[PDB]
Formats: structure tokens, sequence, C-alpha cells
């Protein structure tokens, strides 16, 4: 039953988002102080790396939970699991911090309160960050409900063309099964528009450039 995979990706989806919902947007008041913002921008890009670096690693075991939590993906082979989870976790942070992202201010919520791109200056990429921002604008302008993020989240993982695939047609199956849930539940929502407004490899070329870094952060 389609349904219950539905409800299993939005069970787990719950159950695994670092932040609940209702705090980040009661927090959407709390910005950052210009005098917060300097103290920022005055550290070491050593030490402003090793800070985002320790917060993306704990975000990939939320995605690495929520993979094990939605059933199917368990039934796969351990290499698969492996492969996918490699390949996507980081995409699946990226998609999850448009939650976190107010598109009236341009503020993402970081250690606490709310502040833009500016106070990220000391990792000194504001090409990245910019990249960031601009695809946290793009998806927040979707208002996606948590079914809707938790399904399209699902894909972004259960995808049957990463290269490494062992068992490549049970991939396949599963990611046409949480494909025919997420059309269907779209089109009975008359939601089936946002599928044009969706990124196309743009998750995947985002953090390309700068990725590979965090190994010497951990
Ligand atoms: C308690 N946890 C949190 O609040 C969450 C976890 C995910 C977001 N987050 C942050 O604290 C956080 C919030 C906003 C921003 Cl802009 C950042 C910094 O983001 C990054 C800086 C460097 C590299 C990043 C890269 C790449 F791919 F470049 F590593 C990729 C992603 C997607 N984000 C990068 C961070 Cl680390």
């Amino acid at each position: 039953e389609i349904e219950h995979l539905v409800q299993s990706v939005c069970k787990s989806y719950r159950e695994t988002c670092q932040l609940r919902l209702e705090d980040l947007l009661r927090q959407r008041s709390n910005i950052f102080s210009r005098e917060e913002v300097t103290g920022y921008q005055r550290k070491s890009m050593w030490e402003m790396w090793e800070r985002c670096a320790h917060h993306l690693t704990e975000a990939i075991q939320y995605v690495v939970e929520f993979a094990k939590r939605l059933s199917g993906f368990m039934e796969l082979c351990q290499n698969d699991q492996i492969v996918l989870l490699k390949a996507g976790a980081m995409e699946v942070v990226l998609v999850r911090m448009c939650r976190a992202y107010n598109a009236d201010n341009r503020t993402v919520f970081f250690e606490g309160k709310y502040g833009g791109m500016e106070l990220f200056r000391a990792l000194g990429c504001s090409e990245l960050i910019s990249s960031i921002f601009d695809f946290s604008h793009s998806l927040s302008a979707l208002h996606f409900s948590e079914d809707e993020i938790a399904l399209y989240t699902a894909l972004v993982l259960i995808n049957a063309h990463r290269p490494g695939l062992q068992e490549k047609r049970k991939v396949e199956q599963l990611q046409y099964n949480l494909e025919l849930a997420f059309h269907h539940h779209l089109c009975k929502t008359h939601r089936q528009s946002i599928l044009a407004k969706l990124p196309p490899g743009k998750l995947r070329s985002l953090c390309s450039q700068h990725v590979e870094r965090l190994q010497i952060f951990q």
C-alpha cells in the first residue's frame, strides 16, 4: 500500500528533523545584533569552518536516521544503503534548511538566532553562501507542507541513478513507488504545479566546490 509508505516517510521525517517548525517560526523575531554579526566576522576561517563542519555532521546523522526508519530502505543491501546516503545526505540537509530560512528578511536560523549571509564572511566562500541562500529562497517560495518536503527529501535519497549501486532494480522499485505516492498526493491536492518550480544536479553542483574540505574537521 502506497499509503503505508507515505505515512512511514512522514513519520520518520517528523521524528528526524533536528528542530520543530513551530520553534523556528517563534524564533524569527530573534535576530543577531550587528555586535554578534561583528563577533562571527572576526573569527578565523579555521574556527568558523570547524563550527559549521560540526553542525553539518550532526545534520547528516539525522538524515541517516531518516533513511533507516523509512522501511524499504533497510531492505536494500547494505552497500546500496551506503551509496545512497553518501551521495544524497548533504543534498537532503540543504533541502531541509529551507524550513529554517525566512524569505521575508533573507535570514537563516543559526546557533540560536537568525542572520543574513554576511554572518558567514569568515568562511571565505561568499559565492557558496550566496548559492545556499538563493537555493533556500527558491525552495521557500514553494510553501512546502511537512508531508510534501518529507516525500521530496525521500526521492532526493532514493535515486536509482547514483553510481555504484549493486541491486539497481530494488532501488528503481522503491523510487518508482515514492514517485507514484508523490505525484498522486500532489495531483489529489492540486499542488502539482510546484513540480515545475523544483530544482534539477543543481543540488549536486551547489556543494561540489567545497564539500571534501569537511574531512579535516571531525
Ligand atoms: C543544529 N543544526 C543546524 O542548525 C543546521 C544543520 C544544517 C544547517 N545548520 C546550521 O547550523 C547551518 C545553518 C546555515 C548555514 Cl548557511 C550553515 C553553513 O552552511 C555550510 C557551510 C559550509 C559548507 C556547506 C556545505 C558544503 F557542502 F559546502 F559543505 C553544504 C551546506 C548545505 N552548508 C554548508 C550552517 Cl552549518
